[PDB]
C-alpha cells in the first residue's frame, strides 16, 4: 500500500518484544520499505486461499496472541533479507530486491511451512507437536532459501537433488540463526517444536541420526516416502555442512573445521554457480570442490576440508 514508513512493537511467538517496520495509511500495516521493494505479511485467518489480507492494525501495537506468528514472520523475514544481503551481496531471493511475503495463521492446526513458488506460508501448528512456526528463525530462513533456490539452481524437488535442496534451506537457516546470534545452534526448528518437550528439534545437522536420519550415503533412503526421502536424506548433506564447519572424526574418516563464514561462501558460490536442477550428491560434491577452489585455491586447507567432510559421509 502506498503510506508513510512507521515502526511498531509487538512481541513473538516466544513472548519477546521487537520492533517492526510498518507502514501507516489509516491503518499501520505489516510492510516494512526499509527492505528492497518491501516485506509484507498477510493474515490467511486459517483459510487456505492465499495470501489473504495484508494485515492492517489499528494502533501500530502488535501484543495480541494473534499477532504473534505475524511479528516474527516479518520480522525474521527482514533479519534473513539482511544476512543474505550482507553476507552474501544478494538483494532479496531472486537478487533484484523482489518483495518478499508471507502469510500466516495458514489453515487450522497446520504443521508445517512452506515456500510455494511465490510468497512464505506458515501454520499455527496443533499446540502439541508446533506452536506457529513463523517463531523459529530458522525455519523462516529455511523457507525464504527454498526461494533463493527457486531463482539459482532450481533443484528439484525429488530424491537427491531434493534433498540438496532441502539441506541447503537447512544449511542457511542455521547461518541466519547464528548470524542473528540467539542461542544458535545445529538443529532445527528447535524455537517452535513440541512445546511440551525441552531439548529436541524437527533435524539435527550435527548428528542427523538422533532423530533416525542417515548420517552416511549407505544410509540414504531409497524409497518413495516424502519425495524420496528429501528431507531424510538431507541429513547425508547437512552432516557434511556441519564437518565443513566445525570439523570432526565421523565414521573413522578426520574433517579440519573452517568455520560458518566460509562454509556459508562456499555452499552459496556452489547453489549459485555451480548446482542445476537435476544434481545429485555428487555433483554437489564436485560443485563444492570447485567453489572452494575458485574463494581460496587448489592447494587451500578450506578445498581439502570439503573433500575430507564428503568423504566422511560417503559421497565421492
Ligand atoms: C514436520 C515438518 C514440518 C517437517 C518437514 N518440513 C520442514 O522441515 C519445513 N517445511 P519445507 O521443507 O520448507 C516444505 C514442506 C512442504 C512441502 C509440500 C507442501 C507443504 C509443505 N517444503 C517447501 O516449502 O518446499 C519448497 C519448494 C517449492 C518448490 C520446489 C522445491 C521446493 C516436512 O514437510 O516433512
Ligand atoms: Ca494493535
Ligand atoms: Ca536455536
Ligand atoms: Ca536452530
Ligand atoms: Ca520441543
Ligand atoms: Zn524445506
Amino acid at each position: 500500500i502506498t503510506g508513510t514508513s512507521t515502526v511498531g512493537v509487538g512481541r513473538g511467538v516466544l513472548g519477546d518484544q521487537k520492533n517492526i517496520n510498518t507502514t501507516y495509511s489509516t491503518y499501520y500495516y505489516l510492510q516494512d520499505n526499509t527492505r528492497g521493494n518491501g516485506i509484507f505479511t498477510y493474515d490467511a485467518k486459517y483459510r487456505t486461499t492465499l495470501p489473504g489480507s495484508l494485515w492492517a492494525d489499528a494502533d501500530n501495537q502488535f501484543f495480541a496472541s494473534y499477532d504473534a506468528p505475524a511479528v516474527d514472520a516479518h520480522y525474521y523475514a527482514g533479519v534473513t533479507y539482511d544476512y543474505y544481503k550482507n553476507v552474501h551481496n544478494r538483494l532479496s531471493y531472486d537478487g533484484n530486491n523482489a518483495a518478499i511475503r508471507s502469510s500466516v495463521h495458514y489453515s487450522q492446526g497446520y504443521n508445517n511451512a512452506f515456500w510455494n513458488g511465490s510468497q512464505m506460508v506458515y501454520g499455527d501448528g496443533d499446540g502439541q507437536t508446533f506452536i506457529p512456526l513463523s517463531g523459529g528463525i530458522d525455519v523462516v530462513a529455511h523457507e525464504l532459501t527454498h526461494a533463493v533456490t527457486d531463482y539459482t539452481a532450481g533443484l528439484i524437488y525429488q530424491n537427491e537433488s531434493g534433498a540438496i535442496n532441502e539441506a541447503i534451506s537447512d544449511i542457511f537457516g542455521t547461518l541466519v540463526e547464528f548470524y542473528a546470534n540467539k542461542n544458535p545452534d545445529w538443529e532445527i526448528g528447535e524455537d517452535v517444536y513440541t512445546p511440551g518437550i525441552s531439548g529436541d528439534s524437527l533435524r539435527s545437522m550435527s548428528d542427523p541420526a538422533k532423530y533416525g536420519d542417515p548420517d552416511h550415503y549407505s544410509k540414504r533412503y531409497t524409497g518413495t516416502q516424502d519425495n524420496g526421502g528429501v528431507h531424510i536424506n538431507s541429513g547425508i548433506i547437512n552432516k557434511a555442512a556441519y564437518l565443513i564447519s566445525q570439523g570432526g572424526t565421523h565414521y573413522g574418516v578426520s574433517v579440519v573445521g573452517i568455520g560458518r563464514d566460509k562454509l556459508g561462501k562456499i555452499f552459496y558460490r556452489a547453489l549459485t554457480q555451480y548446482l542445476t536442477p537435476t544434481s545429485n550428491f555428487s555433483q554437489l560434491r564436485a560443485a563444492a570442490v570447485q567453489s572452494a577452489t575458485d574463494l581460496y585455491g587448489s592447494t587451500s586447507q578450506e578445498v581439502a576440508s570439503v573433500k575430507q567432510a564428503f568423504d566422511a559421509v560417503g559421497v565421492k
